[PDB]
């Protein structure tokens, strides 16, 4: 029987929440003794990679490579919403990170979202979301906002088109930021312009991503810890953040969330449905900022940046019940979820790396009846041509 395709349902966001720290905030200075929940965290990751390398053998040959991602394409219940919210909604770069950002910005009931950086952000898909929320959601009667990003890669003319609202600089202006938040000098002074050219920050996002699949979160450390590293030095008190992640089971990533928890209300990981539930993608969500930095915590974290290693930033043994509602979001998200869909993947392959057309058929009907879900989960209205962004490119 087939009858496992025939009975899929579509995903859910998935939301844990995180809870705020009350004591204050201490940045290591000494490597400690990791808690016994890091051994789980290790488990979590072996046995994620384990999955993942199932695909190891078809990657061997070019014809059973481009079979594999092939079944990888059908399998994705959402392959046609993209398109459709584009022509519908006179929605613009509706990239992937556009259906993202929109789901993120339609579950999680932001206090405000009317001052946006968006950093790490090319081709632009979080801005434009964010635009078209701000217009035909909320009405702000305008919204400013200011991005950033790694010099090239610039898709729609988003950048060339709206000098004022970019920080990085072009390398013909090597004297100077490149926009690479790997560097902390770069970060400092990317926080500072966003603060003297749009003040206050009510909505700080980042979007980066090194790739080539199990130091993927550890390649990616310095990356984020920088993308982390400028929105909390340009965030004003009562702000809201979005910062995109991966396997969240390195003590560093962990020491990380724990800073997050001394600065939010409220503190969530996330996977929205329109983040492909076969990769290990997540969002970290900070909802309205206690408090700013003190100027010691400024020094500390940036120096840490500017001679990085993997040392965690905080004493992690300190956060027993936040390191446990991690571990749920890892067990929900990627060892349950992600796992399952690859599972599916594989089993998809088995049947059908001869039948594309034949798994693509089964699924037809299954993939209105998710796109037709997002659209209703998550409400869209067409955003007015004298709101549109100014765009450079087709």
């Amino acid at each position: 029987r087939y009858d496992w395709l025939k009975t899929v349902e579509p995903t859910n966001f998935l939301k844990i929440g995180l809870p705020y720290q009350a004591h204050p905030l201490h940045l290591q200075h000494q490597a400690t003794t990791p808690p016994s929940i890091l051994e789980k965290f290790k488990r979590a990751d072996i046995l994620l990679n384990e999955v993942k390398a199932e695909m190891d053998p078809l990657m061997l040959q070019p014809e059973t490579e481009k079979k594999l991602f092939q079944i990888l394409s059908s399998i994705d219940m959402f392959k046609g919403l993209r398109k459709k919210v584009e022509f519908t909604y006179n929605a613009q770069i509706v990239t992937n990170a556009w259906l993202k950002m929109y789901e993120l910005l339609n579950t999680m009931n932001f206090n405000n979202t009317s001052q946006a950086f968006c950093n790490c952000e090319l081709p632009g898909g979080f801005i434009s979301a964010i635009n078209h929320f701000n217009y035909t959601m909320m009405h702000y009667p305008t919204f400013n906002w200011v991005a950033s990003s790694l010099y090239p890669e610039d898709h729609y003319g988003l950048y060339q088109c709206n000098p004022d609202n970019w920080l990085m600089q072009s390398p013909l202006l090597k004297k100077y930021n490149n926009g690479d938040v790997t560097i902390a000098s770069n970060v400092k002074n990317l926080a500072l312009r966003a603060t003297q050219r749009l003040t206050p920050i009510h909505l700080y996002t980042a979007d980066g991503g090194i790739n080539v699949y199990n130091k993927q979160e550890e390649l990616n450390l310095k990356l984020h810890f920088g993308q982390a590293l400028t929105g909390l030095l340009s965030l004003s008190k009562g702000g809201n953040m979005i910062l995109k992640h991966y396997t969240l089971n390195h003590a560093f990533t962990l020491s990380l969330i724990c800073v997050f928890s001394h600065f939010f209300e409220e503190l969530y990981i996330t996977k929205p449905t329109s983040s492909r539930p076969t990769n290990s993608e997540t969002y970290i969500v900070g909802k309205n900022r206690l408090r700013l930095f003190t100027p010691k915590e400024e020094q500390v974290l940036l120096k840490r940046l500017e001679f990085f290693n993997d040392t965690p930033l905080v004493d992690l043994s300190l956060y027993q019940n936040l390191l446990e509602s991690v571990y749920f979001a890892v067990e929900t998200i990627h060892l349950k979820q992600q796992i399952e869909f690859l599972n599916f993947g594989m089993k998809c392959y088995r049947h059908f790396y001869n039948k594309i057309k034949l798994l693509n058929d089964y699924l037809a009907p299954k993939k209105k009846i998710f796109q037709d879900r997002w659209r209703v989960l998550n409400k869209l209205y067409v955003l007015e041509k004298k709101h549109k962004l100014k765009l450079c490119a087709s």
